[PDB]
């Protein structure tokens, strides 16, 4: 029914322009996401996000992208099927995740921008709910989604403001409040709040009242600005408040020092005495 041999199932969730239903590859028994997009859609890009995954693929913690095409009314994207996301997970937990499982991730999630930033892309959307973790013998792998908001910054983009904020404002960086054109270092800051985020269980820029829907943007930023990073990180290890402010002092168009900042929290693991068996919290239910 799509693609000859995959057969459509229940809606599991939703992404950037597009929603994620669950499918069977009959051919191969096995299971698969699909993205299904309206071919009449005023704006077209799954084809567009297609290609994005088909540049990617081979690289650590990419889906595979299995079929591309169009259905009916639908243009069509079929992937493997992934796991849990961050997000999910986080929740499953309680809300709360050791330290070794937030440096466990951190150490993955680092190495994914990093992999996006070498194929010339910034994601502009890092956030829990675009972690997967993966299934079967991947399951202590973390994947990233959604290239739906990815753009191209390289030759460089050029210096540029005043451009409406493409993300999710609780984990926007504060260049993206100020109208600043997103780059490399724009993707980390926003990790380095979903890390401090694990931390906390919740932000203090999170449930803040509002009603225009600008209001609520206003008000964000001015919290996220007027709060130090070392009131934000109190009480938890320095390396998460150096890692925000390394990536708050990079300039637009720096690389940033992704080796630098996996070692900060590597140093912490080996601190804490902590083994790198990949048992995040999760994996320890009975
Ligand atoms: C672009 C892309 C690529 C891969 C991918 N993998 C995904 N995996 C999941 O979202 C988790 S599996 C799952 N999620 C939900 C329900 C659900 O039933 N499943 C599921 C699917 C198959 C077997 C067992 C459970 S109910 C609403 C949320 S998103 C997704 C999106």
């Amino acid at each position: 029914r799509v693609g000859n041999r995959y057969r459509l199932g229940r809606k599991i969730g939703s992404g950037s322009f597009g929603d994620i239903y669950l499918g069977t590859d009959i051919a191969a028994g096995e299971e698969v996401a699909i993205k299904l997009e309206c071919v009449k859609t005023k704006h077209p890009q799954l084809h567009i996000e297609s290609k994005i995954y088909k540049m990617m693929q081979g690289g650590v913690g990419i889906p595979t992208i299995r079929w591309c095409g169009a259905e009916g009314d639908y243009n069509v994207m079929v992937m493997e099927l992934l796991g849990p996301s961050l997000e999910d997970l986080f929740n499953f937990c309680s809300r709360k995740f050791s330290l070794k499982t937030v440096l466990l991730l951190a150490d993955q999630m680092i190495s994914r921008i990093e992999y996006i930033h070498s194929k010339n892309f910034i994601h502009r959307d890092v956030k829990p709910d675009n972690f997967l973790m993966g299934l079967g013998k991947k399951g202590n792998l973390v994947y990233i989604i959604d290239f739906g908001l990815a753009k191209k910054y390289r030759q460089h983009i050029p210096y540029r403001e005043n451009k409406n904020l493409t993300g999710t404002a609780r984990y926007a960086s504060i260049n993206t409040h100020l109208g600043i054109e997103q780059s490399r270092r724009d993707d980390l800051e926003s990790l380095g709040y979903v890390l401090m985020y694990f931390n906390l269980g919740s932000l203090p820029w999170q449930g803040l009242k509002a009603a225009t829907k600008r209001q609520k943007y206003e008000r964000i930023s001015e919290k996220k600005m007027s709060t130090p990073i070392e009131v934000l990180c109190k009480g938890y290890p320095s390396e998460f408040a150096t890692y925000l402010n390394f990536c708050r002092s990079l300039r637009f168009d720096d690389k940033p020092d992704y080796s630098y900042l996996r070692q900060l929290f590597r140093n912490l693991f080996h601190r804490q005495g902590f083994s790198y068996d990949y048992v995040f919290d999760w994996n320890m239910l009975k």
